[PDB]
DNA sequence: ATTATGACGCT
DNA sequence: AGCGTCAT
């Protein structure tokens, strides 16, 4: 009743760049805009794999994941565009790059929380309350969402896409409260509001587009900014939640699209986010523990409290290459060649990096595989990382994973190396 | 023979 | 600390 919360304090955006690192080729090279491209990753074996797809390529049913050869039985006259090579290895910087571009343009508008190289939460909370102020009152218009869809609308009471877009608008703003600085449907319209000034700055600004989602948690916000892609915003109230989620299928909830969530598909006999309202919070922590019980308990109500955390770079510096079938690594010589390779990779980061962010990193963390491990990685071992030098970073990693060698003989190296991980930790000012 | 990351939870 | 999960 009125003391039940019900998870409205915040405004949470997710702003989510459309297919990046396709994008970041397309504003590189003006033949490859408005066209089925994807971005591929190496080469000589099946073409390389692909890691973004334009949504015209989409279209013809081109997925990441997907070897090019393949990609283009599917799409003949799909463009490729292939991540750089530096030392042996893909070399990721120019999207890193981009990416910061994107980062600092939003950063302007409110503190932020780099969620992945494509992504980052706001906490539009503030932000909204002062526009509301500024405001004094008057209702919004339309025009000032030219790209919001609001979800669960139109309702009730027609055959084109934008016309369905704006009389779901249209309703939405109709039944507004305008008066009520404290009404969190106002409150959420305000935030998309903000969040289509800040996409229209970061388009402006990158020549990149991006899709968001708005509402009062992140995975709302998240959630949200999936439903109209590309190039659009989606606004999800908490009182969409129930229809929403009665035919979301639980997996395609942050969290919950792996072992988790089949657990709970399994164990509960459900298919649908909605279908947890039924179960006590002790029944669903009795299944899951705890914490996911609680969790779970309050997100398919809607509510959810994880913070924006206000971190705008990443926690982690860290070089990887896998050495798939036969190129994996079987000699000394080799093994120390490619932990040189990706030493040098990442004295070049974290220099960089200490130039422009005022941090060192403390811990080097060495992870590898072994030829039949299934596992991501099969060793992973930490030591200390007091000078950003490439040799004494690659003979600290090869003397923390020798003892892995079980050949007797000092050249050869069994059983074979399948990938060579090495990530800077633990970052201090300086 | 997907690949290259990055965050976070558990014990 | 080292391992597992999830994301993609
Ligand atoms: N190296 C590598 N990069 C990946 C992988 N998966 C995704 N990426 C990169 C390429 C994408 O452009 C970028 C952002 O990922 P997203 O999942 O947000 O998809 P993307 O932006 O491509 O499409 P979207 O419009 O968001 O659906 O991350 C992967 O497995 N390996
Ligand atoms: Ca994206
Ligand atoms: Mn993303
Ligand atoms: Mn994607």
């Amino acid at each position: 009743g009125p003391h039940m919360a019900t998870g409205q304090d915040r405004v949470v955006a997710l702003v989510d760049m459309d297919c990046f690192f396709v994008q970041v080729e397309q504003r590189q090279n003006p033949h490859l805009r408005n066209k089925p491209c994807a971005v591929v990753q190496y080469k000589s074996w099946k073409g390389g794999g692909i890691i973004a797809v334009s949504y015209e390529a989409r279209a013809f049913g081109v997925t990441r994941s997907m070897w090019a050869d393949d990609a283009k039985k599917l799409c003949p006259d799909l463009l490729l565009a292939q991540v750089r090579e530096s030392r042996g290895k893909a070399n990721l910087t120019k999207y890193r790059e981009a990416s910061v571009e994107v980062m600092e343009i939003m950063s302007r508008f409110a503190v932020i929380e780099r969620a992945s190289i494509d992504e980052a939460y706001v906490d539009l909370t503030s932000a909204v309350q002062e526009r509301l102020q500024k405001l004094q009152g008057q209702p919004i218009s339309a025009d000032l969402l030219p790209s919001t869809y609001i979800e669960g609308l139109p309702q009730g009471p027609t055959v084109q896409k934008e016309g369905m877009r704006k009389q779901g608008l249209f309703q939405w703003l109709d039944s507004l409260q305008i008066d009520n600085l404290t009404s969190p449907d106002l409150q959420l319209t305000v935030g998309a509001v903000i969040v289509e000034e800040m996409r229209a700055a970061i388009e402006r600004e990158t020549g990149f587009q991006c899709s968001a989602g708005i509402s009062h948690n992140k995975v709302l916000a998240k959630l949200a900014c999936g439903l109209n892609k590309p190039n659009r915003q989606t606004l999800v109230s908490h009182g969409s939640v129930p229809q929403l989620f009665s035919q979301m299928p639980i997996r395609k909830i942050r969290s919950l699209g792996g072992k988790l969530g089949a657990s709970v598909i399994e164990i509960l006999g459900i298919e649908y986010m909605g279908e947890l309202t039924q179960f006590t919070e002790s029944q669903l922590q009795s299944h899951f523990g705890e914490k996911n019980g609680s969790w779970l308990y309050a997100m398919c109500r809607g509510i959810e409290h994880d913070p924006v955390k206000p971190r705008q770079l990443p926690k982690t510096i860290g070089c990887s290459k896998n050495f798939p079938g036969k190129t994996a690594l079987a000699t000394r010589e080799q093994v120390q060649w490619w932990l040189l390779q990706l030493a040098q990779e990442l004295e070049e980061r974290l220099t960089k990096d200490r130039n422009d962010n005022d941090r060192v990193a403390t811990q080097l963390v060495v992870s590898i595989r072994v030829q039949g491990d299934k596992r991501l990685s099969s060793l992973r071992r930490c030591c200390a990382l007091t000078r950003y030098d490439a040799h004494k970073m690659s003979h600290d990693a090869f003397t923390v994973i020798k003892n892995c060698n079980t050949s007797g003989i000092q050249t050869e190296w069994s059983p074979p190396l399948t990938m060579l991980f090495l990530c800077a930790t633990k970052f201090s000012a300086s």
